[PDB]
């Protein structure tokens, strides 16, 4: 009678919370997605291994379209979890989904776990000073989308940082790197010309958050554009005007220039 | 030697992350703080009695002041842990303590945990919509803060939510509730008169996220200002313009007025 949201965390299998591994453990059945993204420091294998249970994977349709027909029926007379990267309910369609075992009559609990939103406290840049959030996706033939560009500009006029997720195409397992992002972002500058993003822009690059090692990395584009972040999943940054603070943390971790300590503040 | 920042999420010892619970039982000395945030579902002991080792709690004045003084001597030999609600850089001031961890020659790890910024998506409210984030912080004599007020009207003419963050007096047992935030909300906006924050605004109060039964309200400042949320602590949300999807969740999980229904596009 019961359905429990987990989040099984930032990078690997031991991400997931001691709440989310107890409960998860006394479910019937478990579900999972990996369509909204991946958990690139570890694998099904060892995840099942971990929590002790057949873990049934669901895609992008399985969820949106037939969750009430493939995992609410289970929960009317079981338990059952419905593992997600990173915080459940982040992901903007998974909210709604409660309302489906609302609707089924099916009671739902949520289990919270590290989310990339929080993460990037480790680049030490103020959590309250982020705006507007947005993802960076690919051109596909006649449509050459740009919005997270004005995303950028609105927030930047407001001494605001803005996060930026990267296209994803999980099913082949295809990232976009903070590299090609950028390279994409001179782009859309080129051709809106607003000043937004050029390669004197300061950004920050955090690679792999969650695991022990993660890369972070701050400086002008004309520097970062072609350095190697590393294995993926990339998220990129761009700050807006920083607080000494901030520039003392990017330069004494992130290894960004000293320059920013009299351009970026 | 190695130091160790460690979140131990929203609400009780069950919201570490498995990663951070294993580091925490190999550590030499173990250190933590609990003035930054509220767990109102647990309590020192479960914590050592879960990690196995005796807690040292330090006060803000032990660690924004000595922290080089009682925890890096330690880690310079041993490796150490330092423990703080939630994840340890979200709106704290612990990311600094990396420069000075850095500065005494001491190499420092960061480990995630569930943190209030991204439980917000249990509100049903889109993630990437919240704008800046801001603090209702306790007037204290003759001095009153207002900045928090600048933050909602500056998000809401974007359509952006906005997250705001409760004061806390840990040393005075103090947890400023929804209901005291509005208070000095409709005081602000008396004086300042920018129909930013009103009776008739909508506004959603999450407590105790993290627990399995947190309350989510959503409603009418007229009506949600008297109403009683439980323990500490709270947050309070002012949305912008809101999706029909997230008005729906509001008013199907939330118990927000069903005419929040129709949105004004
Ligand atoms: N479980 C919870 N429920 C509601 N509000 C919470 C909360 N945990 C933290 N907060 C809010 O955030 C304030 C502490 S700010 C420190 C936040 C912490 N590092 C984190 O990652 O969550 C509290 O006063 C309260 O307003």
């Amino acid at each position: 009678m019961v359905l429990y949201f987990i989040g099984l965390g930032l990078y690997d299998e031991r991400d997931i919370t001691v709440k989310g591994l107890e409960i998860a453990k006394k479910c019937d059945y478990v579900f999972a997605e990996f369509y909204t993204s991946l958990m690139a420091g570890t694998t099904l294998g060892r995840i099942q291994k971990m929590i002790g249970k057949e873990i049934r994977v669901l895609s992008r349709e399985d969820v949106e379209l037939n969750f009430e027909n493939i995992v609410l029926p289970l929960a009317k007379e079981n338990d059952v979890a419905f593992l997600t990267p990173g915080d459940p309910l982040v992901a903007t369609t998974h909210a709604e989904l409660r309302i489906r075992a609302k609707r089924a009559g099916v009671e739902s609990y949520v289990i919270h776990a590290p989310s990339i939103y929080s993460a990037v406290g480790i680049t030490g840049l103020h959590i309250y000073k982020f705006g507007k959030s947005a993802t960076v996706a690919y051109p596909e033939g006649n449509w050459f989308p740009t919005s997270y560009y004005d995303v950028i500009k609105e927030n930047a006029e407001r001494g605001l940082h803005t996060l930026l997720f990267l296209d994803i195409k999980a099913e082949k397992r295809m990232y976009m790197t903070a590299n090609e992002a950028m390279e994409l972002l001179l782009k859309v500058e080129d051709m809106k010309k607003g000043g937004v993003f050029t390669d004197d822009t300061l950004v920050v690059v955090l690679a792999r958050a969650g695991s022990l090692n993660p890369t972070i990395r701050a400086g002008y584009v004309k520097d970062l554009i072609r350095e190697d972040f590393g294995d993926p999943p990339h998220i990129l940054i761009v700050p807006g005007k920083l607080h000494i603070v901030e520039a003392e943390y990017l330069v004494e971790i992130a290894g960004a220039p000293r320059e920013i300590l009299r351009v970026n503040v």
